[PDB]
This record gives structure tokens, C-alpha cells and sequence, in this order.
């Protein structure tokens, strides 16, 4: 009911993003735990945001089923770095993907809205939209930091941030 | 120390065929919570194996960093089906997955085992080659059942084995 | 005093047949585990029956040595089958050997009674005679249930006794 | 998968061993109860030791149930003596027995070995192995105890090692 | 009814008998606190066993008034010694009471089966004959230990098995 | 049994290093509380260190008692330096010390092997082998972290990794 | 401030002599755990030595850094003897040991009252002098009752002194 198939489609592409990101963030926690990276709560924030990831992919999968939907699977594709370089890239890594996160987000949003599909977009409103512009702010935060102290060529900055901010 | 760069690759591709099982397990549970399979303790049995096999993914990445080697992700591939057709197929596709799985981490270890490599083999007879073995005695149990229930064209036997076994 | 010879000699040969019965409650449990049985609380009923009837045999060999005799052990015989059939095959061979035991617990008692042995008549009585009877109502009972919901070619009879009867 | 015939039946004769191993050691615990020995902790250690054994040859029979191995049950031979003699001697017939169960082990680790079973070898390191060491080392303190004591025909010495070292 | 005035007879023997064991037990429990006997442990056993016997026939007493039958006290005669020689000694008088007692039991038995009286031999079977039994089995225990030891003649065995058996 | 006369001296030697290592830490633990070194946290996580080596100079003790062999202790080295110059410094010679100790049991373990002696080397896998790589990984990332700092010549280097890393 | 080379050097002496004293006391304790020995209160009684001479060496490392002494640590010599012989004699030698650590203490003791260093003899009065009175108490306690007992060639001496006095 009132379900487009643009709209089933592109749930279908959300999903996908969604487990990409948290792939992402997988690489970047086990990055981090590297001997010669070795910032273990930078590597705990990324596992966080892997996990974080999951989960919304899975609220959207659990949507196209309470909506009559077909989930349709991809590859989930490998994060385009496994060397991150430092704390400070990584964090700026992050942001950029959770700013393209957002804007297919709000494609989603405003097709739903052509679509005249109120339940999707309040679905989007609800869990997505303010938690990634609430995540697009903390790691905004975290680059700002991390530029002031001086990241990733003074010594001291990216750990003192792990060891305090992160930590 | 120890490290055999053939290792390393071979652990890297046990990696990635941990998260190919952790998809296929994810993608058989929101399959049983469509609203023409709603087997919601098969969904949820799919679903803790999903979570298991990220586990066993991310044990392995760990091992890597510990013993200095190099993490290099691929992309994870779609399930074979988005349809799984009936909680009889599920399990049958389950048991074979774990028996691939189960041959991939043997012939891991024969390569541990070549390589002189006491830490390897120890790290997946410990973690590893029990609990495939327990895995596909307990997917074997379930198939076993279902049949003789006379699943999936028997119309009590999913509902009965999803409210009793699995619940 | 008062413990013939005779009773010495058939209370050695009670104690070996406890210990066969305690070997095909052990056989008939491992049975119901296998991966084409899975049959799981057919197999911890069975296991019970067996640890009840080791504890049978050892209240013999402590009457033994109250009484002064000595214990004389021989070999415990492999049960009859290693591939018990069905839980209804399973119960209905339970069923016949507790009927066995409780004819040579009753030929025992004639036996002590005979060489006017009140101790051995009463320790029957207390402790085998009344459980006997029991064992062989509540294994009769099993046997009626799985015969009339059709086991064991009916596919859901024996699941169905497995999980609302034995668990 | 990878589970030699020549490793199912090797398992099964281990079966048996470890069976025979309890009998023998039940056995002993009941000569030691008899009122010309009563020795009550020596009789509490053996019967204690027969329950383990039977720990023994249950985790071997899940064991060829979870590999989709066929138990094949052997009878369990009576021990070599009815009348154990004195405590020392008991003591001394099961360290020999642990030293013949070990070197059954150990051969069936060297068949496991052959095989290429790394599944068979670890479930051999990990549960019967050490613990028969720690067995051997075990036995081998209480009988060097008790022949220093002066056991058997030394009249306290058996008394005080059943009321302190076992009590 | 059903009491036979044999059996009447018969119960106040068995009741003098009884109370005579208690005597011969309080004796032995004075004996052995004695300034130059000073075994306080095999003291506590025997007033322990005294007061047991007092309750034998009481009990013996209650069935009399229960069947309405009279009960007939006679003398409690003296025990045969007011010394008793050593722990050993004591412990093998106590040994030959108890199973001049059982026998007298038995004959009672005999007596109460010839007369069809199952009332009577139920009540000796559960309250008198396994306790016999019992108690002839944990004498022969003592004496056994004791012999072995060396007492009384050994001065170490009669102070350690009052400190470490019955302590 | 199985104990190889070569695995009884490689065991002695190993329980010998083990105990240089664990003096090796004692010494760096009192180094880093010197006047001119004052680094609390350095200090206690030496001290530990030099503990967990006594430990595993203990268990292969107990190894060799528990198989029958000989304990033959030699001489313990004093430790190549009293002057650790760093925390640094410090750490990386106790990294080299941890793989040299790591190639030691790794040699060991071929030994083993090579004799057939699995239980010594589940022995090594269990207690050993995998500790070494989560020490050498440890030291690894603390070395890095020191690194990156500017640790020794940066004055607030070592001060802050001993205040947020090891306190 | 106050504190001489020659009192430096003399400190440095004593620490390894306290080293030698716990290894001396650990080959003790291992001895006792030889299955041809095998008495485990003796092994726990020096163990626990062994541990308290580790903290005597670890006070005066402390003292060193306190002072501004500069530790200099010496190959710990390893023990007389690897067969220890019996209780009694490892008793006796450890008798020995403390009255050679005792008059070394006191020498040390006469050369910090030359260099009037109250301090220094103050700290050994308060945690060494006193100490040594007290285990050369003990250990001539311990020579004695085994001494009298008969040990060790009476069978029953060192067990019953393992079991009485030591547990
Ligand atoms: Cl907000
Ligand atoms: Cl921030
Ligand atoms: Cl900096
Ligand atoms: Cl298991
Ligand atoms: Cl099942
Ligand atoms: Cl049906
Ligand atoms: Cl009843
Ligand atoms: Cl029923
Ligand atoms: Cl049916
Ligand atoms: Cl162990
Ligand atoms: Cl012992
Ligand atoms: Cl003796
Ligand atoms: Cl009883
Ligand atoms: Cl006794
Ligand atoms: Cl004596
Ligand atoms: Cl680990
Ligand atoms: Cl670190
Ligand atoms: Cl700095
Ligand atoms: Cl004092
Ligand atoms: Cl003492
Ligand atoms: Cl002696
Ligand atoms: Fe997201
Ligand atoms: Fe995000
Ligand atoms: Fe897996
Ligand atoms: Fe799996
Ligand atoms: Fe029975
Ligand atoms: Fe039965
Ligand atoms: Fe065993
Ligand atoms: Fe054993
Ligand atoms: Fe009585
Ligand atoms: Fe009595
Ligand atoms: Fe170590
Ligand atoms: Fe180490
Ligand atoms: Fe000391
Ligand atoms: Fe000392
Ligand atoms: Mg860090
Ligand atoms: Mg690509
Ligand atoms: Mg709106
Ligand atoms: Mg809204
Ligand atoms: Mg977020
Ligand atoms: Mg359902
Ligand atoms: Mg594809
Ligand atoms: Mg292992
Ligand atoms: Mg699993
Ligand atoms: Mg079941
Ligand atoms: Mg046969
Ligand atoms: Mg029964
Ligand atoms: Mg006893
Ligand atoms: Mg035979
Ligand atoms: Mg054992
Ligand atoms: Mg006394
Ligand atoms: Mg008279
Ligand atoms: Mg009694
Ligand atoms: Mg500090
Ligand atoms: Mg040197
Ligand atoms: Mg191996
Ligand atoms: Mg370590
Ligand atoms: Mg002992
Ligand atoms: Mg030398
Ligand atoms: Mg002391």
C-alpha cells in the first residue's frame, strides 16, 4: 500500500550504503589496533560507528518488509583504503562518507516526498536524518581538534585525543 | 616472526569468506520475517549466526594485527539467493556454507601446518575447527527434523519446529 | 549370617545385569543424539535411565558387602542393537528389558524367601520391587502415547513426544 | 568430512578402554568398602576416579556423534582381579592402567596425525592428554607415599594415608 | 488381632534384650573414660550406640501398646565385664552383641511369619534388620582397622583410630 | 612415557630463560623508580612483567616434574644493562627479549614435534606460544606510541605514556 | 646525604645473597613435588619462603633507589644441590642458608654503624634481624621434631610432619 517500486528500489540502495559504511568503519578499528598505528580508542570509536552501521542497515531491511518489499542484496563493496595514514585522515575519512551517507539520505527523502509517501519519509525524519547530522557535527569536532593540536605531524596530538577525547 | 606471507594472504581470505557467511546468515533472517515466511525464531536463530560469523571475521583480524601482518579487505559478495525458499532450504543452504567454510579453514591449517607455523594451527583448532564441527552437527540435526516433519510441504512442520526447537 | 551361598551367587548376577541395563540406557541416549536422529530429550530420558540403574547395580555391591558376601563382577555385554530404530523402537526395548530385570528381581525374592532371608526379602522390596513396577507403568504409557499418534512413520509423532512429554 | 574409517573405529575402541577403565575402577572402590579392608576414602578416591572414566568415554561417543561417526559398542571386560589386595597394590594397578589408557591415547593421536584430522588432534590435547599426565603424576605420589610409609604390611601406614591424604 | 500371645512373648524378650545392649554400651562408654583407658572418642561412640538401644526398645515397647498386647519388663541384666580390656577388645564384645541380637531378631521374624502376622515382620524388617545389619557391618569395619593397626598391643593404634575414625 | 631425554634439557633451558626474563623486568622495574628516572608507571608495569616470567618458569617446573623428568636449574644471568637510559630504550629491549624468548619456544616446539610429543606441545600452545605474540604485539604498540611521542629526547613524552598508557 | 660506597657495595651484595636465598628455597619447593617424593606441604612451606626472600631482595632495591645508590645486580648462582635428599635434610640445609644471611646481615650491620648510618641500621634491625631470629627458630624447630620423629628413614616421620605441622 502506497509502496513505489522507485521507493522499494532505492531502500534497496540504502541498504547497501548503510553495510559499506559500517565496512568502512571496520577497517578503520582494526586499523587503528595495528602496531604501528596503535591508538586503541580511536580503534573502539570506529568499531562503534561500524556497529552503529549495522544497525541502520538492518532498521531499513526490517522496513521494506513491514512494507511488502523485497529486499534485494549487493556486494557490499571493500572501503577504498586499508592504510587510513592517521587519526586525523581517518576522522576526516569518516566525515566525507557520512556527508555522502546524508545526501542519499535526502535524495531518499525528497523521492519519497514526490512519491506521496508520508510513513517513509517520517521513517527517514525519525532514525536518519538527525543522526547523521548529529554524527556530520562530532566528527566535524573531532577534524577540528585534531587540526588545532597540530595531527598528524605533532607527535603528541593524536594520542593525547585518544587518551582523552576518545577515551 | 614466523609469518609466512602465504599465510597472511590465506588468513585475509578466510576473513572475507567469515563476512560472506555473516551476509548469507543475515540475509536468511530477514527472508524468515517477510510477511509470507514470518518464522520469527528462524529469523532470529539466522540472525545470532550472522553475528557469530562477524565474530570469527573479526578474530582473524585481530590475529593479523598480532602477528604483523597486513589486513587486506575485499568486497563481501551477495548471498546466492534472496529467496531462501523455505526454512527446510535455509538450513540445507546453511549446512553446505559451514561445510565450505569448515574446508577452507582445513586447508588453512594443512598451510599452517607446512609452514611451521605451531600459533596458526593452535589459533584455529581453538577458535575455529570445534565450533564448524558443532555447527554443522546442530545444522545437521535441524535438517534431519525438518525432513521428517515432512518440511516444507508439510503445513505444521516449520510452525512446529520454529515454535519448539528454535523458540 | 543367614546369607546363603545361593543368594551370594544371584545377587553377583543381579549386579551384572543392572550394569547391562545401565549399558543399553547409555547406548539407547548416544543413539538419539546422532545427526539423523536428534531426537534430544529421547536422548537426556535415556541417559537418566541409564545413571538410575548404575546406581541400582552399586546398592547391590554395598549389600554385598554388608552382608559379608563377595562381589563378583563379570563382563557387561553390549547391548543387543547399536541402531536402536526409532524413539518408539527405543521404548518399546526399554520396556522389555525392565520387564526381564523385574522377572529376576522376582526370582531373586522367591530365592531369598526359600532360604528364609527377611533382610533380602525387605531390601527387594524397598528398593527395586516398587520401582520396577514404576518404570515398566511409565515406560507403557510412552508406548501407548507414540503407537497412537502414529510413530514412528508419522513424522511429527516422535518431535512432538520429544518436545511436550520428555522436555 | 575429513574422518578416516580407520579414526572411527580407533574412537570406538577408545570408547571401550575408557569404559573398562571406570569398571576397574569401580571395582576397586568397592573392595575397598569390604569389612576386611574399609578403607573409606580410598574407596571415595576410586569410585570418585570410575565416574570420571565414564566422563571419559562419554565426551568420545558426542564426539563420533558430532563427526557423524557410528558407535559401535564392545562389551566391558571385567577387571583382571576381584581381591585388589591392599591399597598399594590398587594404587600401582591404576597407574598402570593410566599408563596403558595414555599409550592407547597416544596412538590414536599418531593415527589422528596421519590423517590429517587437526579436529581429532586438539579434542585429544585439550580433554584427555594432560589430564592423563596430571592422572599418572597423581597415582605415581600415592604409591610413593605408601611404599615409604611401609604399606601394605606395615599396619598404620595405609590407615593414615586413607585418613589424610585422601580424607 | 492378629497377635499372637508367642509373639507378645516374644516382644518382651526382644525388649529386655535391647535394654541389656544399652547397658552393655553404657558400661563399655564409662570404660573407656577411665584415668587409665582415656579413649574419648571410642567413649562417645559407645554411649552413642547405649543411647540408640534405649530407643531399640522403646520402640518395641510402642508396638506392644500399639497391638494391645502387655508389656512385661524383666531385670536388665549386668554386662559380663566391668572391664574391657582395650578398644579392640570392646569393639569385637560389641560385634558378637550385635549379631547375638540379630539373631534373636531373625528367630523373631521366623516367629511372627509362622503365626502370619506381616504386620510384625514389616516393623522388624524397616526399624530392626537393616539396622543390624548396618551396625554388625560398621563393628566388623572397626575391628578389621583395629587388628590391622596392631592394637591394643601397638601404642600408637588405639589413640589413632579414637582421633582420626571415630573423632 | 613419551618424554624425550632432548625434551627434558630443552625444557630446563627454557625454564632457565624464563627466569632471566623475569629478572631482566626486575631490573628495568627498580631502574624507572630511580631519582633520576621517577617514572612510577613504567616501574609497576615492569614489575609485573618480571612476575608473570616467575610464572612461566613455575609452570614448565611443574611440566618436568609432572612428566617424570629432572629439574636442573643453572645459574640466572644478570641482565645485559643496569642503566635502561629510557623508558624507550626500555621497552625495546624488553620487545627484543620477548621474540628472542618467542624463537626459544618456537624451537622448543619443532623439538616436540619432532619426538612426537604431543603433549608437550599443546603444552606450549596453550600456556606459551600465544602469549608471546600478545606481549611482543603489546610492547609493539607501546614502542610505537614512544616513537611517535618524540620519546626519549621530548621532554613530555615518557611522562605522559607513563600518566594515560600505564597508569 | 650519609651514605658510604662501601655501604652502596655491601647493599648490592646483599641483594643478590637475598636472590640466591629465594632460588635455593624454589628448587626446594619443586623438589618436594617430584612424584618420588611427593609431599606437598614441605613444596607449599619453602615456596612460601622462596616468595619472602624475593621481598627482601626488593626492600633493599628500594633502599638503593632511596639512598641514591646505584643497583648493580650479579648472576643469581643457582643451588648446591637439585636433589635435596629429604625433608629433613632440606630442612637442615635451609637452616644453614638463613644463619649465612644472618651473619651477613650482621656484617653488613657492623659496617653501617662504622660509617654512622643510622638509617641503614635502623632498616635492617627494623625488617631483616628480626626476621632471621624468627625463621632460624622455626627451621631449628622443624630439624628438631624430624629429628626426634625419625625421619627420614622412619616411613611415617616426614608424611606425618607434611600433614601435621606443615598443613
Ligand atoms: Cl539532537
Ligand atoms: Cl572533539
Ligand atoms: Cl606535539
Ligand atoms: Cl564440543
Ligand atoms: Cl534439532
Ligand atoms: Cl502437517
Ligand atoms: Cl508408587
Ligand atoms: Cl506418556
Ligand atoms: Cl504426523
Ligand atoms: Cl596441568
Ligand atoms: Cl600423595
Ligand atoms: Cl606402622
Ligand atoms: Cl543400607
Ligand atoms: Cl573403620
Ligand atoms: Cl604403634
Ligand atoms: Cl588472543
Ligand atoms: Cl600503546
Ligand atoms: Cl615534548
Ligand atoms: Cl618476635
Ligand atoms: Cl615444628
Ligand atoms: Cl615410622
Ligand atoms: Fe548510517
Ligand atoms: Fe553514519
Ligand atoms: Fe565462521
Ligand atoms: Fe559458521
Ligand atoms: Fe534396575
Ligand atoms: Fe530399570
Ligand atoms: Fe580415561
Ligand atoms: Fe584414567
Ligand atoms: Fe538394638
Ligand atoms: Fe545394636
Ligand atoms: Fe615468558
Ligand atoms: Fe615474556
Ligand atoms: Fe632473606
Ligand atoms: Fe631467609
Ligand atoms: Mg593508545
Ligand atoms: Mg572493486
Ligand atoms: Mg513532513
Ligand atoms: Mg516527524
Ligand atoms: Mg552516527
Ligand atoms: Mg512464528
Ligand atoms: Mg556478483
Ligand atoms: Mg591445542
Ligand atoms: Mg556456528
Ligand atoms: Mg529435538
Ligand atoms: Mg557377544
Ligand atoms: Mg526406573
Ligand atoms: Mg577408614
Ligand atoms: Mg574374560
Ligand atoms: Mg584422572
Ligand atoms: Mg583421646
Ligand atoms: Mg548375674
Ligand atoms: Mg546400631
Ligand atoms: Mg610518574
Ligand atoms: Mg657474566
Ligand atoms: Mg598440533
Ligand atoms: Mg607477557
Ligand atoms: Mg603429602
Ligand atoms: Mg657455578
Ligand atoms: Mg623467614
Amino acid at each position: 500500500q502506497n509502496f513505489h517500486p522507485d521507493s522499494e528500489a532505492a531502500i534497496n540502495r540504502q541498504i547497501n550504503l548503510e553495510l559499506y559504511a559500517s565496512y568502512v568503519y571496520l577497517s578503520m578499528a582494526y586499523y587503528f589496533s595495528r602496531d604501528d598505528v596503535a591508538l586503541n580508542n580511536f580503534s573502539r570509536y570506529f568499531l562503534a560507528q561500524s556497529r552503529a552501521e549495522t544497525a541502520h542497515a538492518e532498521k531499513l531491511m526490517r522496513l521494506q518488509n513491514q512494507r511488502g518489499g523485497r529486499i534485494r542484496l549487493q556486494d557490499i563493496k571493500k572501503p577504498e583504503q586499508d592504510d587510513w595514514e592517521s587519526g586525523l585522515h581517518a576522522m576526516e575519512c569518516a566525515l566525507l562518507l557520512e556527508k555522502n551517507v546524508n545526501q542519499s539520505l535526502l535524495e531518499l527523502h525528497a523521492l519519497a516526498s514526490d512519491k506521496g509517501d508520508p510513513h517513509l519519509c517520517d521513517f527517514l525524519e525519525t532514525y536518519y536524518l538527525n543522526e547523521q547530522v548529529k554524527s556530520i557535527k562530532e566528527l566535524g569536532d573531532h577534524v577540528h581538534n585534531l587540526v588545532k593540536m597540530g595531527a598528524p605531524d605533532a607527535g603528541l596530538a593524536e594520542y593525547l585525543f585518544d587518551t582523552h577525547t576518545l577515551g
